[PDB]
């Protein structure tokens, strides 16, 4: 369960495409860096703001669908191949967000996929 932080993991190439989504995103939000560390790397905790990041990241890197919901087609595709199959064993008991609003919704399913697979787990 210890996260993983390599050279190769998370992969620096999504990493570095990570970036400008998280500029435009914290900008948006206000969610603090604070907050998404220590989600990423240390424990599940609960912030509107941070709510709010990510589903404006899934947004911004054009995973969604027409009405704003995570299409997880295409997150799975967008991801490195490195991290496919890390990637489908992370969400596959994760299909069906729960929530009433699209930032609760996506804070559900980084919550499942955090609870799923905390060593592979991180938010940037
Ligand atoms: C059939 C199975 C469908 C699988 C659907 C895709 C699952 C994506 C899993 C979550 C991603 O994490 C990983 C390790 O792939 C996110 C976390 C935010 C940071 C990130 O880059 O990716
Ligand atoms: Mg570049
Ligand atoms: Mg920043
Ligand atoms: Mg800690």
């Amino acid at each position: 369960v210890t996260p993983r932080r390599d050279a190769e993991y998370p992969p620096p190439e999504l990493l570095e495409a990570l970036k400008p989504l998280h500029d435009i995103c914290a900008k948006k939000t206000g969610v603090t860096d604070e907050a998404i560390i220590e989600f990423s790397d240390g424990k599940i905790h609960e912030d509107e703001k941070l709510k709010c990041y990510m589903n404006c990241l899934f947004h911004e890197a054009k995973v969604v669908d027409d009405n704003g919901d995570v299409h997880l087609e295409k997150l799975h595709d967008s991801l490195p191949n490195s991290m496919h199959d890390i990637a489908m064993h992370m969400g596959k008991r994760c299909l069906y967000p729960e929530g009433e609003n699209l930032c609760e919704k996506a804070f559900w399913l980084h919550k499942c996929w955090k609870q799923a697979d905390p060593k592979h787990y991180f938010l940037v």
